[PDB]
């Protein structure tokens, strides 16, 4: 986690360890304590605009399916703190062999995940 | 521009007004001088990887020409700044009349753009 100074970037660069713990290890117990209520995820697919996931049910239950699907993992190239705000640089690897390289937009409030923005290259 | 108190987020934000101008105007001109001599370009296209643009020279022509192409233009919806780094999310508006959302990370060093990533939704 490379940390650029301000109040709670501490505290951001803890719940993006958490975050990304939850796929390194398949595993995704954690999620539901890291969410808030009306947490959004704008999905990397499908273009134009992604689909978009409201609410902690639909973002656990998004991520967990993620987490935990057989022959599929994430490489993490960098996760980049400031603040309420992180970026997460990423290549994942599909279960086809082929891997896709994208980056995750993350914005917190009252300690929690409100906003997740997925991109991939195209 | 959204910024987070940091040392040079100031400069950072000026160097994205000027970048994204740019785009907003169809106007290259100022493009040599907020890039370094050593700027990478990680395009948006084509998975897994996006091709990859490095020197000045290469940067410049890249942005140029998608600055001036008949028919394109870029909505912004929000340059993010904290320290030496940026985000600007974007829509991109195609000459055929479809549109795509997307990003650039971007990080400056000496004052100019080093390297600028981009993503898209898929
Ligand atoms: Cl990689
Ligand atoms: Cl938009």
């Amino acid at each position: 986690i490379t940390l650029h100074p301000d109040d709670r970037s501490e505290q951001t660069a803890e719940i993006m360890r958490r975050f990304n713990d939850v796929f390194q290890l398949h595993d995704p117990a954690a999620l539901p304590e890291l969410i808030a209520e009306e947490c959004v995820i704008e999905n990397t697919v499908p273009a134009p605009d992604g689909a978009r996931h409201a609410g902690r049910q639909a973002c656990v239950q998004l991520w967990s399916a993620i987490a935990t699907q057989p022959g599929t993992r994430f490489d993490l190239e960098e996760t980049f703190v400031a603040g309420d705000r992180a970026t997460i640089r990423w290549r994942y690897w599909m279960a086809d062999g082929n891997s896709v390289r994208g980056v995750n937009l993350m914005r917190v409030q009252d300690g929690r995940i409100v906003e997740a923005m997925g991109y991939v290259k195209g």
